[PDB]
């Protein structure tokens, strides 16, 4: 089902950045960056704003970002996409 | 042109206002609405669970999921989905 297939994709961009330095599940700063800048792209603005990021989704505080921390993310911004497409004008 | 993470967050939009505007508040999923969204969207959903889905859903206690509670859902599914594999 759609929803099913998009649960799917939120899992597999996560490990097609995270898999590529050291722990193939955690996705330290090139590699959230990395997810950022060809993901989400203009996502970054404002002096490093990836450190900023990190370090607000980092809940544990290991230095690198989970599935469940990047889970955090994708939820924010889908709700704050959701009531730019979807208000009672 | 989205990206790929940007049109699978389209789709989880799109789903919830699929079953949210079939009646009543066009943006908040009624008992009704919900079950339809659990039979056609989940399809491992057995089943009155859709009562305990609402009840468990239901921060705020008006009988109805908005999108931010059912966001609740579809994050929690998606990292047990990630368990599973
Ligand atoms: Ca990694
Ligand atoms: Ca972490
Ligand atoms: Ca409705
Ligand atoms: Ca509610």
């Amino acid at each position: 089902s759609e929803l099913e297939t998009a649960m799917e994709t939120l899992i597999n961009v996560f490990h097609a950045h995270s898999g590529k330095e050291g722990d193939k599940y955690k996705l330290s700063k090139k590699e959230l960056k990395e997810l950022l800048q060809t993901e989400l792209s203009g996502f970054l603005d404002a002096v490093d704003a990836v450190d900023k990021v990190m370090k607000e989704l980092d809940e544990n505080g290991d230095g690198e970002v989970d599935f469940q921390e990047y889970v955090v993310l994708v939820a924010a911004l889908t709700v704050a996409c959701n009531n730019f497409f979807w208000e009672n004008s």
